[PDB]
This record gives structure tokens, sequence and C-alpha cells, in this order.
């Protein structure tokens, strides 16, 4: 075993060496034929760039920023498959004046009516393109049933008789039972006007299906564009209709039918649920108007001021009407966003002591996805930010690669060093595009980072070259240089790539892509450095030999071997006691080094210095610990969208003027049997099999639990208001419900829904199959709150309230934010797992390149300590541990390992007798590269700080912390730690 270990250590070294020797020779080849390498590398890069032609973006927010658990998603599916939801467009008008003033009001009125005026031509409908693929045929049985149901629906509706006598109310079997079609046949749904949405799949291409009055019977997919242009539909055609009239929620409902008059003040009996008597249509003034100012007279309030008026337009959500709806919404959003009434408000007084203003915000279902498209493209701002960053790093590079002796200085390399990285980004991206990898919104930051990381290798190479001033034959110098820095530049990259790849495994596609693209970019960039940049180094080197400055060479063109460690050691020894030990004036890094040797190192060596260092880092870690205590997770999905987004702006306004009406949480109940049955025709709660298998809704106690639940949820502070029809029904006619007869229950509830005014309002929240309430629902408003954590807290509580365990009844609380927030729960662990894998993998790699084992252990300690610091301080800075932040933390390992490793490897390879000696040598030889690498990266990413997109700024903040601690520890703590307890001999 000992012999085996010996042989192994022999292999590692031997191999590590061989690799170096190989690069040593490769350099020679490039040195002799620099042009060939540059031209070929560039052309090859271009080809990859061509790949961009196939660049396909990804715009499904859910895939981009959600686990896609297939659970909450499944919930949406179930909800949509059986319950008819309704597309709702929200239009809010905000101002600093009393929009209630008659003159303004009248204008606002036309604004509203304008919506109805909006008209969409058929040609606009993209879905029903003049040439498309007909949707897959709906299962035959499904078709049959749809035919049957639609037929009986009419029949029943005509009859109007609600009779449950025939319905068998026997408890269903485990199979839900108590010839597929026959089974699905003979099913009476109530309300009769309901047919399971899933079964509703008729080709919407035939206009006859969607809009009947048209009487056209014209297939849009088979119609001329001009012909389609001819036909035009309006909101009324695709709007939910109350009492045969679009069910808007505008204030103007009050004035309808002369119930009230714009010119006169608004006086209503109840601000909560006033009803226009003439129209018999109800309205919630509190919901419609914001910042209301009302008086009280004869029990009738006198609304006399409001600086916000919101109108909700309800549009059908049926599959058939889906394509058409989207079209109208698009027209609507444009219309509202550009509508302006500044003229009327010009002289009207303000309450904000600011210029009279009026703004029309609008939010439709298509809004979110549309905004995703906007975030998909590369904002000009981002572009600009990149440019600034590139300039910064360009300046920094040059400012460090230029000197008094121009021919000695190597500006060319620096310049191309930057490009090298960029070209890498393009080439890599193109390669991935070729592979089909879709781009993501977070990819905007990829260029920024890639460039920064790449330029770092440039510094390293140059450092080796410069420190090899002794060498006379340039070819040899370049060769030796590359040989010296080969392992370093290779490992550094390898580590980075590895980390990103490991991260790519993330479920969230955004992270996956961002990482994948970055990793590929880094890879190709490295290749470019070994080719392009190296070739440029060769050219400049050759010029230096001739002492020909770049410009000089241009006009003109138009017309031994010693370990650097050995040398540096000898230098110090010699110092302790010539040309070899005197860097030529203008060596690329001559100054900085001198500064480090004559100032920084002395300080570090100083006991007082050390004292300071240790204490400083001490407190740093301490602060980090407290930071961890203040750890908060989660970020609102909307944050993704730029703040400027009208969506974001809309939400803000709503919150400001309508705080109570925040999240419209919706709770649903879905009999497992019913769901399963119909789900079948179209070939967590599931925890317990009998969770919702069979519920006797006639059980008075159960009924009582229901009303109690309503009361409980109402009590909850976060809940602002609830609308549970069942409660209304139970309270309305509990006496009749006293007798617990299943059939009786069905009939009573059915009639209640059919007749009672309130009941009619809740007609679409209850569905009965064969006399049994297979599914139902109720909704409640949850006050708006920013913290994702507290939000989830509230929702989770709601779930508890909605779980009649005694009667085996568990209802599902649903909200859009649910899926996104759901991810927050597991973010804490997944990160640990990923980080762990990364750390390990990276450590293993370093171990194979770090000579001493003890040095490896030192590195690990440093890495972990940094990570604690970067995490602790992110929490301390308030950076929530969101997806964006976490990935950066996990990825941080790569950056940190690089800087730490360089110093460590040097200290080990030092020939210094005393530990301190080694430290000084290591620092004098690698401190420059380390500093340059980190700083360069930060400079490029600095501009991201001014990015509108929230996720971007988080990226900047987190990475800035990473880089900071990395460089800090690598340049300060690590040195002193090694100087005190470092591997010796
Ligand atoms: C005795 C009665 C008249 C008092 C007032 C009852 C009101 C507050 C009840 C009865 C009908 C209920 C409405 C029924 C339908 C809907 C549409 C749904 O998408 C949101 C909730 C909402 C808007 C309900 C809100 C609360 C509601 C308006
Ligand atoms: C329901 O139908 C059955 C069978 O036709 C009949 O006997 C009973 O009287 C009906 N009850 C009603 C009309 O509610
Ligand atoms: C019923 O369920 C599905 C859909 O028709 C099918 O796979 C199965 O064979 C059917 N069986 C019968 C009895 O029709």
């Amino acid at each position: 075993v000992k012999n085996f270990i010996h042989k192994l250590k022999e292999l590692k070294q031997k191999s590590l060496d061989k690799f170096a020797n190989l690069l040593y020779d490769y350099g020679g080849y490039v040195y002799d034929r620099p042009c060939t390498f540059i031209i070929c590398s560039l052309i090859c890069c271009l080809l990859l760039t061509c790949g961009f032609y196939f660049k396909e973006h990804e715009k499904d927010i859910y895939k981009l920023y959600s686990i896609s658990n297939s659970y909450a998603y499944e919930t949406n599916e179930t909800i949509n498959d059986f319950f008819y939801k309704s597309r709702r467009c929200f239009i809010l008008v905000e101002s600093n004046v009393n929009l209630l003033k008659p003159k303004i009001l009248r204008e606002l009125q036309k604004f509203e009516e304008g919506t109805k005026d909006i008209e969409v031509d058929l040609s606009e409908i993209n879905e029903c393109k003049t040439n498309s693929e007909l949707p897959p045929e709906q299962s035959h049985v499904a078709k049959e049933l749809y035919k049957t149901l639609i037929q009986r629906s009419e029949e029943n509706l005509k009859s109007g008789k609600i009779n449950g006598s025939l319905f068998d109310y026997s408890d269903l079997d485990e199979n839900g039972k108590s010839v597929n079609f026959t089974d699905y046949k003979d099913d009476v749904f109530y309300p009769y006007q309901y047919i399971p949405p899933m079964l509703i799949k008729a080709d919407r291409c035939k206009l006859q299906n969607v809009f009947g009055d048209k009487n056209l019977n014209i297939d849009l997919r088979e119609a001329s564009d001009g012909l389609k242009k001819q036909i035009t539909y309006t909101l009324e055609d695709i709007c939910e209709k109350k009492y045969g009239d679009c069910n808007f929620s505008s204030l103007f409902l009050y004035y309808e039918k002369g119930n009230g008059y714009i010119d006169y003040p608004i006086k209503v009996d109840n601000l909560d649920f006033y009803v226009n008597r003439r129209t018999y249509k109800e309205m919630m003034f509190k919901g419609i108007l914001g910042n209301m100012v009302y008086e009280k007279s004869g029990s009738k309030y006198i609304i006399k001021s409001a600086n916000a008026i919101m109108t909700v337009i309800p549009l059908l959500n049926s599959h058939t009407y889906e394509p058409y709806a989207l079209a109208y919404e698009k027209k609507l959003i444009d219309y509202v966003r550009f509508y302006n009434l500044d003229d009327i408000i010009q002289d009207e007084e303000t309450n904000d002591d600011n210029d009279p203003f009026i703004r029309f915000h609008v939010f439709t279902d298509r809004s979110l996805e549309d905004e995703v498209d906007r975030i998909s493209k590369i904002d000009n701002l981002t572009r600009l930010l990149l440019l600034i960053g590139v300039l910064l790093i360009f300046m920094y590079a040059l400012f460090n690669n230029v000197t008094s002796v121009l021919y000695r200085s190597k500006p060319l390399c620096a310049v191309m060093g930057i490009f090298c990285g960029f070209l890498g980004f393009l080439s890599g991206s193109g390669f991935l595009y070729f592979l089909g990898v879709k781009s993501v919104p977070p990819a905007e930051t990829v260029p920024f980072l890639v460039i920064g990381v790449g330029v770092d290798d440039v510094f390293v190479i140059l450092n080796s070259y410069s420190l090899l001033f002794m060498v006379k034959d340039n070819k040899k110098r370049i060769q030796m240089c590359l040989k010296d820095s080969a392992l370093a530049i290779t490992v550094t990259t390898l580590t980075n790539i590895i980390a990103f790849l490991i991260s790519a495994i993330s479920p969230f596609y955004s992270i996956c892509a961002f990482s994948l693209f970055t990793a590929s970019s880094l890879f190709f960039g490295y290749l470019m450095v070994l080719t392009f940049l190296l070739s440029f180094l060769c050219i400049e080197a050759k010029l230096e030999k001739k002492k020909r400055n770049i410009f000089t060479g241009t006009f003109h063109l138009f017309r031994e071997n010693i370990s650097i460690y050995e040398w540096i050691h000898n230098l110090y020894l010699f110092e302790e006691s010539k040309y070899i030990y005197e860097e030529p004036k203008g060596n690329i890094g001559k100054y900085f080094r001198s500064l480090v040797k004559n100032y920084y190192v002395p300080f570090l060596s100083s006991r007082f210095g050390k004292t300071i260092v240790y204490i400083m880092f001490t407190i740093i870690i301490a602060m980090s610990i407290y930071g961890c205590t203040l750890m908060k997770k989660g970020i609102k999905y909307d944050k993704a969208f730029p703040v400027d987004s009208y969506v974001r702006r809309f939400t803000t306004a709503k919150i400001k003027y309508f705080p109570d009406f925040g999240d419209f949480i919706e709770v649903y109940y879905f009999d497992k049997h019913f769901i399963n049955k119909y789900r079948g025709l179209e070939k967590q709660i599931m925890n317990s099999p009998k969770i919702n298998k069979n519920v006797h809704w006639e059980n008075t106690n159960l009924q009582e639990e229901l009303i109690n639940m309503h009361n409980t949820l109402e009590s909850q502070e976060f809940v602002t208001s609830v609308a549970n029809g069942f409660t209304f029904f139970l309270n309305k006619n509990k006496s009749s419900l006293r007798k617990e007869n299943p059939q009786e229950f069905y009939e009573i509830f059915a009639n209640w829904l059919k007749k009672d005014f309130v009941g009619n309002l809740f007609k679409n929240d209850f569905v009965f199959l064969n006399g049994k309430l297979v599914a139902w629902r109720f909704h409640y408003f949850q006050k708006n709150v920013d913290d994702s954590e507290i939000s989830s807290k509230w929702l989770k509580a709601c779930k508890q309230i909605t779980k009649l365990e005694n009667h085996n009844v568990q209802m599902v609380c649903f909200h859009l934010s649910s899926i996104f927030n759901e991810t927050d729960e597991s973010i804490i662990e997944v990160t640990l797992i990923n980080l762990g894998i990364t750390i390990l993998t990276i450590l293993v790699v370093t171990a194979y390149i770090i000579k001493g084992f003890y040095s490896c252990v030192i590195i690990a300690l440093i890495i972990f300590l940094i990570d604690l610091c970067i995490f602790g301080f992110m929490c301390l800075c308030g950076i929530t541990m969101n997806i964006i932040s976490m990935v950066i933390l996990v990825l941080s390992v790569g950056f940190s390992i690089d800087h730490t490793s360089h110093i460590v490897q040097a200290f080990s390879h030092s020939m210094g007798r005393t530990r301190d000696e080694k430290m000084k040598e290591s620092l004098h030889l690698m401190i420059g590269p380390v500093l340059h690498s980190g700083l360069s990266t930060w400079f490029v990413i600095s501009t991201l700080f001014f990015s509108n997109k929230d996720f971007t700024v988080i990226f900047f903040q987190t990475l800035s912390l990473v880089l900071f601690f990395s460089i800090t520890f690598s340049s300060m703590f690590l040195p002193v730690l090694l100087s005190s307890f470092g591997p010796l001999h």
C-alpha cells in the first residue's frame, strides 16, 4: 500500500509535469507561426458565432423561474379542466385630483366606453392562421359525451325542473362506482349551463363555432387574409354578459339607467355592495374607487372625492374564445396605455402639491408573458452598461500593461485579451445555439462575467513572461512562460467550468441556461487564450526583442532555463547579501511588485501587521455569523420584470390606492372520483386516499364546520374579505337543511343558486354531478405584502383552515404566486447539496494540482471561511437568499479557489527557508495576478449595479461580495495564516 501511494504521487507529479512540457513545446509552435493561429482561431470563432442565427429564446416564466413541480401546476390544470375561470382585464386610472369631479368623470366615461368601441378584425387572430395544424382530435368518447352533455344541457335548461329523485346518492366505491361511454353517459350536471370545461374542445378555427351571430360558418384557417380582415368582432362579442350586458365593474354602473347622474354627487346606501336599482346590477364602490372620501347622510354616504378609479372587464376564458380574447386584450392594453386626459386635469387642484397628473394603468392576462418577451431581448441599457464595463476593464488592463518603455510594455496583448473573452462568449453561445439551447433572461449578465473571468488568464500569462525577463531568446521565453503558467490557467478555467456545469443541474431553466452558456463561453475563451492571445503575445514579444514599439514595428512592417521560484529566492538571498536580479525598467509588473515587496509584504510580516490582519478578519467573520442569523429567503416573481414594466407599475398603483384588495386567493374543492373519472375520458391532497373521495355535504356538523371555517378565515388579519357562497346558502336556509337528505340538499342548493339573488351571483362556484356536489369553490382577498416569507406564511395558514379532517374534506388554496413561492421552501437545502458537490469536485481537482496535502486542507478552510463570509454578509446586506443569489454562492467556489490556490501553490513551490520567506516569495510572484484578476472582474460587473432589472442588481451585489472576500482573504488572511502555520519543507 505504501509502495502504491508512492507510485501514485509519482504519477501525479510526472503527469502534471508532462502536461507542462507539452504546452512548453506548443508555445514554440505558435511562436514560430503566430499569424496562422490568429487567423484560424478567428475564423473558427466566427463560424460558431453564426450559430446565433438559430438563437431561440425561452419566454415561459414558469419554466424560467419555477420548479415545475408538476404539483401546483397540476393544480392549475385541474382548476382549469373542471372550473370555468374568467379572463379579467384590469384598468386603473390614478391621479392627484378628485377624478370624481363631474368634468373629469365624463371624460373617464368615454374612456371606458372606448373599450367597447375597440374592434378586432379576424385577420388579426394569429392562432387561426390562414394555414396551420388543426388541434388533435378530441377522444372519440369525449366527443360523444360532449354531444350528449351539450344536448341534455339544453334539454334540462329548457325544462327548468331540478329533480333529484332519480339520482342515486349511494356512496361511491374505491373505483368511484356505485362501456366507457355508457358510464360517462347519463350524467346530469348542475348548474345545467355547465359542461366540464375539458370536454369543450371544438375547432375555434371555424368562426361559426366561436361567434354564432356571424352566421358565417367560415374557417379562418381556410380563409383569405383579406376575407378575414373583412370580419371584425368587439368586446361585447367576447365578454362575460350580466343581464345580457357585459359585466364591467365600472363606477359608471351607478349612473346607469338614470339611477344616478354624473353631474350630481354619488349617494349610495352601502359603499360595500350598492346595487343600481334600475339596472338591478350590483357594484362594490370600495373596490371600484380608491382613496374614497365619503360623507354620511340619512344612512347614505356621499362619495365626494377619489384619486383612483379601477374598472375590470371580464372576458371569456373558454378554449374556443381564448385566441380571440388575447387579440382584444392586446388592442385594449395599447388603447388604455396611450389614452390621455391631461387637458381636463390641467387646472384641477392637486393633493400631492405636484403638477396635476393622470395615468391609465392596465393589466391583462397576456401582460405577464408579454413582459417576459420584453425582458427576453437585450435592453439597450444593458448593452450600454456592458460597453462601459468593457471600457473600464480595458482601461484597467492597459493601465497595468503599459509602461515607460513602450516596446517592453505590451498594450496589444491587453487589448486583445479583452476581445479574447468576448469572442469566447460569442463562439460559445453560438455553439450552444447550434445545439438548440434556448436563451434566458438572466443570460444578459453572461457577457459581463465571461469577459472578466477571461481577462484574468491574460494577467497570469503576462506575469510569467514579465518575471522571465532574464531569458534572452524570446522563443524560449514564451515557451518557458507558457510552461510556467500552463497548469494555472488550465486549472483555473477547469474549476470555473465545473462549478457552472454543476449549477446547471438546477431545475430552474433560467439558472440552467445561464450556467450552461457561461460555462461554454469560458471554455472557448480559454481556447482563444491559448491560441489568439498567445499568438499576439508572441508578436509583441518579438517586437520587444527588436526594441520595436508597436507603432515602430507597424511603420517598419509597412516599409538559460531557471525556475522562477529559484530566481526569486536567489534574488532575496542576493538581496540579503545584479542584472539578473534587477527587473528591466518598464517590466510590465515591475512597479506593483516593488510596491508589494517594499510595503505590503513588510506589513504582513510585521507582527503588528499580523495582529491587525487577524483581528480584522476576526470581526469580519463575527459579523458574518450574525448575518446568518438574519437569513431571509424568497423574492416576489414580479421582481424579475423591470420595474419600469407597466405590469410592475400597475401593481404598485393598485397597492397604493387599493391596499385591501391584494392577492385574490381562490380555494377549490375537487371530488377525487369526479376529477379522476372525467380526467380519464381525455386519456399534498393526494397524500391520503380518502382525502376528498366522498363527502356528505348534508351532514349538518360538516355544514357547521364550513361556516366556522369561513368565520375563522375571516378573523385572520391578513384576510381582507371572503366570498363563500356556500356559507351564504347555509346561513340563508339552514332550517330547511336541518333534515340531512342528500337529494334534499341537492335540490335546495340548486334552487337557491337558481333563484336567490346572492345565489345567482355564486352560480359558477358550485358544480353538481348526478345530484352530488362534485366540485365547488370560494374566494378571499389577502392583503398585499412584500415579504415572500410572510406571504407564504399566510397562505399556509389558509390551507390549514381549509381542511375539514373530521369529514375528510381538504380544499386547495390557489394563487399564481404559489408556484414561485413554493420553490423558496427547498432553496435552503438544494443549495447546500449543490455547494457540497461543487466544493468537493473542485477540491478534488485542486488536490491533484496542489503539491502538498496540508496546503490543500488550508485552501479548503479558506474557501469555506469565505463562503461563510459571503453568505453572512449577503444576509447582513439584506440580499434575500433567492435563486439568483444562491447560484452565485455555489458558483463562488470557483472564483475563490482560483485566487486562494495561486497563493497557496506559490507558497509551497517557494524555496524560502523560513515560513515567512516563502510567504514573501509567493506574494511577490502571485499577488499581482490575483489582484488583477479579481479587480478586473468587478470592474466589468460594476455597471450591472445600474441595471433596472432586479435580478441583475442582485447578481452584481452578490458577486461583488464574492470577489471582495475572495481577494481579501486570498491576499491578506491566507498570506498571514500561511506565514504562521504554513507547509514547510
Ligand atoms: C346580502 C348580500 C347582497 C350582501 C353582499 C354580498 C356580496 C358582498 C357577495 C355576494 C355575491 C359575491 C360575489 C359573487 C361573484 C364574484 C365573482 C368572483 O370572481 C369574485 C368574487 C365575487 C365578486 C363575489 C364577491 C362577494 C359577493 C359580491
Ligand atoms: C322526479 O322524477 C320522478 C320520476 O319521474 C318523479 O316520480 C318525481 O315526482 C319527480 N319529482 C320532482 C318533479 O321533483
Ligand atoms: C376505457 O378507457 C380508455 C379510453 O377508452 C381505454 O384505454 C380503455 O380500453 C377503455 N375500456 C373500455 C371498456 O372501453
